[PDB]
């Protein structure tokens, strides 16, 4: 396990350090995207929470392909108006109910460290 508090102040720092190998230690589902809505990286307790093959949809993009429950103003909307201004950090509670179960989660998106990605968060609630 990487103890990594879902949330925490300095999360972007934290996870500047690892590599896919130790993402997939996190207690908590993680999502890298580009500004454009792809896959960067996609960790396994995501995949636990959504039925996701880490490896399948690296690559793909989130808001058209992966998740079109999120292609909404209340998701894709406050992500487009991050990625615009370039500073992001919200935490709001979602649904996600595309060929799974209707799955209610907290989801925090926030910028990373790095210039050009942002980190989507995920836990069951
Ligand atoms: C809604 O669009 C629900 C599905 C879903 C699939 C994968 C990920 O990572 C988030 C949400």
């Amino acid at each position: 396990m990487e103890h990594v508090a879902f949330g925490s102040e300095d999360i972007e720092n934290t996870l500047a350090k690892m590599d896919d190998g130790q993402l997939d230690g996190l207690a908590f589902g993680a999502i890298q995207l580009d500004g454009d809505g792809n896959i960067l990286q996609y960790n396994a307790a995501e995949g636990d929470i959504t039925g996701r093959d880490p490896k399948q949809v690296i690559g793909k993009n989130f808001f058209k392909d992966v998740a079109p429950c999120t292609d909404s103003p209340e998701f894709y909307g406050k992500f487009k108006e991050g990625v615009a201004s370039g500073n992001l950090n919200t935490m709001f509670e979602y649904t996600f109910d595309y060929q799974m179960t209707p799955t209610k989660v907290k989801v925090h998106m926030k910028k990373a460290l790095s210039g050009d990605s942002y980190w989507v968060f995920v836990k069951r609630v």
